[PDB]
C-alpha cells in the first residue's frame, strides 16, 4: 500500500493533528506524513494575527487574554455516523474551553469557555443522527461555589460534570454531575447513550434521551451566573439516578471507545492487563432495571498485554489497542474475545506489533465511523528515544504510521510531532471541501463588516481614515503589491484600528500587515477582511509593510505611518 | 559515495536542517533529506509548551521586546571558525521588530536576544566567517529620519537613512553601524574577515542607482579605536559614515553598480566572489574579491573594474548558492527555475569568450525566493543536498483553505543532473534554511545546573535562602509568594500551597530527574500559566492569584506512567478575608 506520496502526486487522506501543549490544530497529508497547514486556536500565532487582530479576540471572547492551550482530542462532526466534513472540535485542558474549526476556511470559528468546571480533557461528538452535542469532561473535582469558603475536595458540593455542548451554536446544552474523576468519553450509534471512564472504578454511561427530557421539563438546577441546566447524575444512598448507570470496570480505566459496528464501547484496562467491552444493545435494559447487576452489560474482557489505554477499529471485525508498558499494537476481534468471556477455548489476539516506545492514543482511518476502512492507523508514542537526531533535552512525539490493509500490520513511517499532539483523526480526502478564496459575507469578519458599516465604509472599494477623538480607524483595500492606503498620519497616543480587504480575486495571493516596532502582525487572504487595534505610542515615522510574499515586487507593499509628537 | 534518499523507521537524517519560521517567528530544527520537522525552538513567538515568552528566564532573555508577540523571521545562519561551521551558535533575524536573536545549539534554545537601535526592519543578515564569526552583520531595510521624534518627516532629509549593523556575536552587544546610501537588502562576509558586502537601491534620477556595497571593515574598526565616530539618540553604539559625499567615497564603503534591485549576496565556497542576484535584471553580477584591497586603494578607474562576470541566467535571478564544485545555483523567481551554471565559465564569458556557462534548467512550484545547498556557507561545501523555498504551491498539495504553504522543494545535486526528490510544505513562508552535518552539531540531552539561561533565577533563588536543587518551600514577601519546589516524576514537589486574593505569585521548578527525556510541565488551570522544564533544568512563572478558591495545577508534559497524578492545588483566600486596600 501507498506508503510514498512523490512530488505532483497527492496524498490520498487529511489528517487533523492536535497541537498538544503547543495549543494550534495541524492539517497533516496522509500517508506522507507531511504538515500542510497549522490552524491557530489557543495559541497566539504571529503569522495570521490570530491572538491579535479583532476578529480573533471576538471569537476568544475573554479568554483572548491567555496565551496557552493544551490539546489532546481533535474530533470531526458527523451526519448519520459519517464524517460530514462541517467541523472540527478540540479540547483546551489548560483554560478550559472548547474549540470549533470551520474545515471549509480551516480556521477556529467559535470557542466556548465551559462554565463552573476545571480543565477539559476527554472529548468527543455524537454520531447519530449527527453531531448535535459535543461531549467533553472536566478532569478535576472543584468546590460548587469555587468562593474561597470551602476547600475541601470530599465536601458534598465537590465534583466534577460531564458537558454538552450544543455543536451549532457552540453554546452550553447541559452538565450532569457525576462521581469521580472522568477520563476519556465516546457515543453510540443512536444518540440516546454515551459513556465515560471515570476514576476514583466504571464506566459511567449517560442516557441524554432522559437528560434532554428533564431540561424540557425544566428539572435542572443552574450553578453561579451560567444559565447551562445542571443535572445531578451522582449516586445518591445508593439509589441510581434516571440519568446515569455506573458499570464496574478495572482498573482506573483509560480510552473509552465505540467500536464502529456501533455494538460496544470499548474500556481500556490501563493497570488490568484486559479490555472491557460494554454490550450497547444492553444498556436500555440496564436503565430499565431488568438486569439483575451493571456488570451484566459487559460482555468481553479479553487479556491484551500490559497497560492498555486506546482502542481502535479497522471495519472488518478487529479492534487494535495500545499497550502503554509492552510497547506495542495488540491487534484482536472483538467477536471472538466476546466468546471467549463465555468459557470457549478461541485465541482472539492476531497479532502484537512493536512501537517506539510507550504508546498512548492510536487511531484507524474513518475508525469513529461507520465507514471504517482499515486502511491506515497512526500510534502516537510518548518516548521517540533514540529513533531521531537528538535535539537537546526535548524529544520529539513518534507518531508512528502503520498499513493495517492487510492480516499483518506493517509499520512504514516515524513521524516526529512538537509538543505531543496525543492524538489525531484522519478524513478520506473526499470528505474534505475547502474554499479557495473567502466569501465577502463570511461570518468570521461579520462584524468587522458592521463596524465598517457604522462609519459608512464600503469595504470593497474604499480607502479612508476616520477620525473620532483620540481613536484613529484606517479602512484600506489591498491589492498585489500595494496598499490602498500608504501613509496617514495620527498623534501620539492615539488607538489605530487599520482594517484591511484583499480584493485580489487570484488563489493564494495572500497579503500581510506588519507595523514595525509596534508588535502588529496579520494575514488578509483573497476577499477577505482583517484588522487589528494597536497604540501609536511612539512619534515620528514608523514603516508597514506586507509580510507575505505576494508578488515579484513584494518589496515595494510598504506604507508609513506618521504620528505627532504629544 | 552514494547518498541516502529516503529514511526509513529506525534510520536516522544525515544532516540537520535549520529552517526560518517565517511571520511565525521561531526556528524549526528538521532532518534531511526526510524533511521531517524534528524540534520547535521558540524564539519571537510565545509558545504554550515550553512557557517561551511566558516563563521568566525567558522575558529576562527578551527585555523589554518580551511585550510583542510576533517576530518575522528570514535568514538562519550558524557560527563558523577558520569558515567551517562549529555549532556553536545560530543567529536569525526579526524584521518586524528589528531584533537578532542567539540560539544555543547545544540546548537548542534562544539565549540572547537584541534590539537594534536607531533603524527599522532587520532583513538580511548573515555572519563573518574568518577568522571566526566575531560579527553578526546585519541589514537594517527602512529609511527612517534621525533622530525619528517626529520633527521631520521628510525621507529625503540629510538625516533620513538606513544603516548596516554588526553584532559582536559572543556578548550580544552593537559592535558598530554604518550609515549608507539607499535601502540594503541582502548581505554576505569573505572568508578573510576585511570584507562584508551588501545589496542596496536608490541628475535626480541616474542610470546607475543599484549596487552591492562593499564595507571595509579593517576601516570601520580603526576609526572605531580612533574614536573618529558619533552615536545617535541614547545608543553608546559607535555610527561611521559610509555614505558617499558629492562624489567622494568614505573610508568605509565602495559603491559596486551591479543591475537592478539586486536582490541576493551570496559570496562563493571558494572564497573569490561576491555573487548578486540581478532581480529585474536577468542576471548575476560577480564581484572579484581579491581585487577589492586595489578597490579601495584607488588602483582600479572604475568600481565597475571588480565585476568579472555577469551571465545572463533567466527572469528574476533572486538568490545563489554553490556545490563546492565550481557550479553556482540560481533561483529565477519568474521563469520558476534552478539554473546551475559555472561561474569560472561565466567569468570566461564576461571576457568575450562563446562558452555556455549554463548546464541545467530545473522547474520548481512556484516562484522560488532562496535556495540552499548543503555547507554552502563554508569551505567546506559538500555538493551533496539544494533545497529551493517557493513561494506559491498551487496545486502541489491537498488544498487548505485559502492559505496554502510554501513549498520546500529537496533536491539531489550530488550528480552532474539535478533531481527533484520531496516537496516539503511549511507554515508562513520559512523563506530560507541552512543544513549541518550531523557531526557538526553536539547537543545536551541534561541541563547542567549552572547554565546561564536559568542562572539569574538561580542568584533570585539565593537571597531567600534557597538550594534549589533540595529546597520545596514557600517564601511569603508582602503580596508576593515565592514558591520553590523540586520535581521528580510523577510528583511535584510541593503538592499544594495557600495564598491570599491578589498575591503575585511566582513558581519556580528544578526538575531533579537525571534521566534523558524526562521533561514535566506546570499548568495553571484557567490562569493563563504553562511551562516546561526538562531534566535538570529551573523554570520559573509569575501570575496574579486573581480568583479566589481551589485551583488545580498539573504535569503537562508525559513524563512517567503515573503521569496523570503529578498535580496540585494551590488554595486562594478571598480578598474579603483579608485586610483590604
Ligand atoms: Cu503583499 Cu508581499
Ligand atoms: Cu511530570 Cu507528566
Ligand atoms: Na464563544
Ligand atoms: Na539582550
Ligand atoms: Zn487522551
Ligand atoms: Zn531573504
Amino acid at each position: 500500500q501507498k506508503i510514498h506520496v512523490g512530488p505532483g502526486e497527492l496524498d490520498d487522506y487529511y489528517g487533523f493533528w492536535s497541537g498538544g501543549h503547543q495549543g494550534e490544530v495541524r492539517v497533516l497529508g496522509v500517508p506522507s506524513m507531511r504538515e500542510l497547514m497549522r490552524i491557530p486556536v489557543f495559541n497566539v500565532d504571529s503569522a495570521t494575527g490570530w491572538g491579535l487582530t479583532n476578529e480573533s479576540r471576538h471569537i476568544m471572547g475573554d479568554s483572548a487574554k491567555f496565551l496557552n492551550g493544551d490539546c489532546h482530542h481533535p474530533h470531526i462532526s458527523m451526519t448519520d455516523g459519517k464524517y460530514d466534513g462541517k467541523y472540527l472540535f478540540i479540547n483546551d485542558k489548560a483554560n478550559s474551553r472548547v474549540a470549533r474549526i470551520r474545515l471549509d476556511i480551516m480556521k477556529c470559528d467559535k470557542m466556548i469557555t465551559v462554565p463552573n468546571v476545571q480543565a477539559i480533557h476527554g472529548l468527543r461528538l455524537q454520531k447519530v443522527p449527527h453531531t448535535k452535542y459535543v461531549f467533553a469532561n472536566a478532569e478535576f473535582i472543584i468546590p460548587h461555589p469555587n468562593d474561597g469558603k470551602v476547600f475541601d475536595l470530599q465536601d458534598e458540593n465537590s465534583y466534577t460534570m460531564y458537558n454538552a455542548i450544543d455543536a451549532e451554536t457552540m453554546e452550553m446544552a447541559f452538565q450532569v454531575i457525576v462521581d469521580g474523576n472522568l477520563d476519556n468519553t465516546d457515543a453510540d450509534y443512536t444518540g440516546r447513550f454515551a459513556a465515560a471512564t471515570c476514576y476514583n472504578d466504571w464506566v459511567v454511561v449517560f442516557d441524554i434521551h432522559a437528560v434532554e427530557a428533564a431540561v424540557k421539563a425544566g428539572d435542572f438546577i443552574t450553578l453561579g451566573d451560567s444559565k447551562t441546566p445542571v443535572l445531578d447524575g451522582r449516586k445518591k444512598d445508593g439509589k441510581d439516578s434516571k440519568f446515569t448507570r455506573y458499570v464496574p470496570v478495572p482498573k482506573n480505566p483509560a480510552g473509552c471507545n465505540t467500536s464502529s459496528d456501533g455494538k460496544y464501547f470499548i474500556a481500556a484496562g490501563k493497570l488490568s492487563p484486559t479490555c472491557s467491552m460494554i454490550a450497547i444493545d444492553k444498556l436500555p435494559d440496564l436503565f430499565a432495571g431488568k438486569l439483575a447487576d451493571p456488570r451484566d452489560v459487559i460482555v468481553g474482557e479479553p487479556e491484551l498485554g500490559l497497560g492498555p489505554l486506546h482502542t481502535t477499529f479497522d471495519g472488518r471485525g478487529n479492534a487494535y489497542t495500545t499497550l502503554f508498558i509492552d510497547s506495542q499494537v495488540v491487534k484482536w476481534n472483538m467477536e471472538e474475545a466476546v466468546r471467549a468471556y463465555k468459557g470457549e477455548k478461541v485465541n482472539y489476539i492476531k497479532q502484537k506489533l512493536d512501537v517506539h516506545y510507550q504508546p498512548g492514543h492510536l487511531h484507524a482511518s474513518l475508525c469513529e465511523t461507520n465507514e471504517a476502512d482499515g486502511k491506515w492507523l497512526v500510534a502516537l508514542s510518548k518516548f521517540s528515544k533514540d529513533r531521531f537526531l537528538p535535539v537537546g533535552p526535548l524529544h520529539p512525539e513518534n507518531d508512528q504510521l502503520i498499513d493495517i490493509s492487510g492480516d499483518e500490520m506493517k509499520l512504514v513511517h516515524d513521524g516526529p510531532t512538537f509538543a505531543e499532539p496525543h492524538d489525531c483523526i484522519m478524513a478520506r480526502r473526499d470528505q474534505i471541501k475547502t474554499k479557495k478564496i473567502w466569501d465577502r459575507n463570511d461570518p468570521f469578519f461579520a462584524p468587522t463588516v458592521e463596524m465598517a458599516k457604522k462609519d459608512g465604509i464600503n469595504l470593497d472599494t474604499d480607502n479612508k481614515v476616520i477620525r473620532d477623538g483620540n481613536k484613529v480607524r484606517v479602512y484600506m483595500t489591498s491589492m498585489a503589491p500595494a496598499f490602498g492606503v500608504q501613509e496617514f498620519t495620527v498623534k501620539q497616543g492615539d488607538e489605530v484600528t487599520v482594517t484591511i480587504t484583499n480584493i485580489d480575486q487570484i488563489e493564494d495571493v495572500s497579503h500581510g500587515f506588519v507595523v514595525v516596532n509596534h508588535g502588529v502582525s496579520m494575514e488578509i487572504s483573497p476577499q477577505q477582511t482583517s484588522s487589528i487595534t494597536f497604540v501609536a505610542d511612539k512619534p515620528g515615522l514608523h514603516w508597514y509593510y506586507c509580510s507575505w510574499f505576494c508578488h515579484a515586487l513584494h518589496m515595494e507593499m510598504v506604507g508609513r505611518m506618521m504620528v505627532e509628537p504629544a
